């Protein structure tokens, strides 16, 4: 299962042993609610006016290497259906084909046979149960059948409400789960697909969107726009990176260096799929969800660069800096520690305190009978995940480099342009000593 | 309406057609709630309780240019006036002015006028409908009545509470439609700006605070603080940027530049304000709602570097890299496709599939047909939006430039500033050429 | 109390006379909830089974220098005790204890001795209420007291669904206010952190996470992780900083200079605790909430870099630029106004109007009748909190540098970095002059 590599020569961490599930596209479909237009039976009264309400709301709802990724629109796919139920019509086809059954296919004239579904008749309830009455007295409940299908209106409403339409994570009420279940059951997709989806629903919640579309014709439509996993049970590895230093006596005389390329890494079709904000991605277990909109793809030989971080096939990816600041990163299966100048680093056992006190440098411990880690006044708690580390010992990279001619302000930088960069300046430094 | 230009030159597009709805200032408002201080009337007894609990919850509570932005703080002048509140016979002043009328103006003896507004009377409520009977026996309800007014102080007391105090978006809890429409009707401002606060409120509410200010003398005090839009229907428009680089074949041998100054624009007051986080802003088809805190005062003569990036008159922002990784961005018509190395990128309609398949460098292509567009393994809807595009030919810029002495680690750059890091180090060639 | 020096020679200010509270550990607390496995009983039969559905969607849940800062994980501690909870025979350890008290400590047999909380008990009530009934008939209510038992159990698991498990701010229903405050009364804590933490209870709340557990044996099970202040009542500073640039009439002929240490700063352990992010930090009058995961461990010389920061003992931060943008920065008890080139930047009073224009450069103002500042078109309300205000003046030290050889792209850099490359330049100048 979960194991981690962690690297001294590049103060660097590896867990691999994850299993990917990646939103590659969207499935969207038309939730329809259709609505009326208007002593025991003052309840019904009251239940009544707070349903005019919602509809008086709804009605006023009309009239390190992030910065490398791209700029989506996540609810395109969305909109791009509500934008044709306007369209004339459009409103009648569905209301015509949601007759008899709950849920239909409607080809909206645009391309898109889209699934459209009847999770709620209000109108058909108020006409055939309170109308009749309406015309003094009250049965039995049914006062509470029509509390509980109304509440459901309110819920959905007070959501589309503060969230001006649209909504994150798509709520019990937006789509219950024997509803949203149902919509698994047929799509267009593997079974691996329908079984990861139902055992994770409300992961699958969180990466769906709700928007409202339309009141028109006493019918209240939404669009649901669910999570395609394209990508699923490939290998998923984590990358945590944290500054590399020399640890010269002298204050400010030292160099440092960090990988900037942490984050999830997932094999993808032939490449690797590489999330730079490594909290886009949301684990459970030894499952990574993650969304590729938050990604990007890179050549599969990228993993090169925690085996061998000079290698010809790839360039890794760094930061420099003369900023010697302690800090810790909390990996998979244990901590990396960057302790330098005065501050006070330690590793803990929860009964027995303080076990390992760390040099000044680049060091890691893992989570097997180690609790807490301490750099300087910040505690921190370890994973306690189960798993298998390895220390891979090697030379600190940032002692092979000559402080005099090392290029400190690079951000967006690599390990050969770094060489480039010295390079040119011992250039300039042997065309001056021959004078 | 809504149009879109695509620089091939500069790798850039720019989205116009848009209208202003700037956040320019504060309305703020003192919201207030009176409070009681003490077989069918079990319910109430039970409602009664809640209330007793909310009481106790609440006084409880007492005792990629965006880093050129300033920082504000947003409820300074809804705490300025809760502050004034805890002055002693304010709350009383308050409480004398609202007797016989529901809203008043209370000279606050600080400056401001404000106006003072007693949404919920529950004191008088308890008093003078359970007070009488409490001293056994119950009517009607009364019990339907008492629940509903009770029930929106607990949903105010739950806002306070998770929230410690000050919430957004102001909920319908806080502030009733009706309260709110009544409270726009008599703000000093435009017609205009009345009728997009009753349009869009909603958008108003997500603008707004509501800042928990104090319990004492059987009174709830907060303050409501509504945008004020001084800036409404002036042309916008959107910015998109993406890497322009070349497109060499030796790996690494490239060079790339990114126009960072991405963001909305709207004209204002002789100005331009510029939002350089577009997600400060929120579209609602062609009205652009935005905050001018988040945003920076430019020249109008910003919109030259569109038309003509090497102009005199504005020093156009750019960054620049080695970093040619492949990209999209969605623009409001259409994608910029920055498709760099080994990458796939493709374009395709729903029914018909790949209908274009990019080459290396910057490309674009409009909504018109494409439904959307892949970048690696990275599959973007584009937005479905009406409107027309022109595609600007053009050479892109970054061919101008060679390699061997380009600049490429900038960030907090511009196209004068560059061209300065070039000359300089021309100067030095042509000086140990005569060597 | 509350003071503040502004530094014209920096463009910076200090906000003292805080306090702190540091959330510097975890207190983790299993907290249980029991189950049972199952004409006015109409009700009493809908309760029911809203019950059975809250229990079903639980199931289902199973099966600037802030990038100096360190990577933790928030819940791993919580996390920590939820892992040991699916043990066998570890529930019944806890549901045996918690037997004829609601409140235990179980040995976990991991080393723990976790404080254990049945906060509920609907396996009792069902089958001592409502179980010898349902074999028909009901008595009074009994009715009402299910359903507000029933109705927590539901806000618990709305919670859980909506944030897949884990959740934050702690409600009121994940704990109630008697039973977090009885948590506090037992924690082995001073009384000075128990009175700290009753005073505040919704910050406590905000600082807290609710962590999903187990569903196993009738028994639901929850992780409650609360904040353990270490750090109390030592003194804390806010550092506010803005560009400070150079201003001749010449467009693009200038440079500029901000110091990059803005933060929180406090007093702790010999050390002082730096937060980057002034956000991850809530200020109540005068007492300052952080969190030590935010922060970064700094020598207590760090503040000399105020007082004069051209120091030999720390070397203050700063980055350079050539971008003179105009922006203001809203301290705590006034305002720092970068105002440059054509921007119009003024101060004013709300009965008065302008009172202040502001030149080109680096200026301040205090709160003490000033209300609102405007640079360009962005109107900053300033904080009207009560305290006193110095200017310092001093010669704005980027009046010190030549423009020829200032280095105008450094981020990570500081006082000493800039010098060493400044000296590098001046030795290249003095070298060709001899030729
Ligand atoms: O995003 C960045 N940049 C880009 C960058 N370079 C710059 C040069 C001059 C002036 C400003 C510059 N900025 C803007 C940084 C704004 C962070 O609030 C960095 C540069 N050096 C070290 C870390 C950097 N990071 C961190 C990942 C957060």
């Amino acid at each position: 299962n979960i194991t981690e590599e962690f690297y001294q020569s590049t103060c660097s961490a590896v867990s691999k042993g994850y299993l990917s599930a990646l939103r590659t596209g969207w499935y969207t479909s038309v939730i329809t609610i259709e609505l009326s237009n208007i002593a025991k039976v003052k309840l019904i009264k009251q239940e009544l006016d707070k349903y005019k309400n919602a509809v008086t709301e709804l009605q006023l709802l009309m009239q390190f290497l992030g910065f490398l990724l791209g700029v989506g629109s996540a609810i395109a796919s969305g909109v791009a259906v509500c934008k044709v139920l306007h369209l004339e019509g459009e409103v009648n086809k569905i209301k015509s084909a949601l007759l008899s059954t709950n849920k239909a296919v409607v080809s909206l004239s645009n391309g898109v046979s889209v699934l459209t579904f009847k999770v709620l008749d209000l109108k058909n309830y108020i006409d055939k149960q309170l109308l009749p009455i309406l015309n003094s007295i009250s049965n039995i409940e049914t006062v509470i059948e029509f509390q509980q299908k109304n509440n459901r209106l309110l819920e959905i409403t007070r959501e589309f409400s503060v969230n001006a339409g649209v909504t994150t994570p798509v709520s019990t009420y937006m789509l219950t789960n024997s509803e949203l279940l149902s919509l698994i059951n047929d799509m267009p997709i593997t079974n691996d697909q329908k079984k990861l989806m139902s055992n994770n629903v409300q992961i699958v919640r969180q990466q769906s969107y709700s928007i409202m579309c339309i009141i028109k014709e006493e019918v209240l439509a939404y669009v649901v726009q669910l999570p395609l996993y394209g990508v699923i049970d490939t290998p998923c590895w984590k990358l945590h990176t944290s500054p590399l230093c020399t640890t010269n006596t002298k204050e400010g005389s030292n160099i440092c260096l960090t990988r900037t390329d942490r984050g999830w890494y997932c094999d993808n079709a032939g490449s690797v799929s590489f999330f730079p904000q490594a909290e886009t991605c949301k684990v459970q277990s030894n499952r990574v969800f993650c969304d590729t909109m938050n990604s990007l793809t890179l050549p599969s030989e990228v993993n090169l660069c925690n085996v061998d971080i000079f290698n010809p096939k790839y360039d890794c990816k760094i930061m420099t800096s003369k900023t010697d600041v302690s800090s810790s990163v909390i990996t998979s299966l244990g901590a990396i520690v960057s302790c330098y100048g005065k501050t006070k680093c330690t590793a803990s056992n929860k009964n027995r305190g303080i076990i390992k006190t760390f040099s000044n440098g680049c060091d890691y411990v893992s989570n097997k009978g180690v609790d807490t880690v301490s750099v300087g006044n910040t505690l921190y708690y370890v994973n306690k995940q189960e798993g298998k580390s390895l220390y891979v010992k090697g030379e600190p990279i940032i002692n092979f480099y000559d402080p005099l001619v090392f290029p400190s302000d690079e951000f967006d930088a690599s390990i050969s342009q770094v060489n480039e960069k010295i390079n040119q300046s011992l250039a300039f430094i042997r065309k001056s000593d021959e004078l």
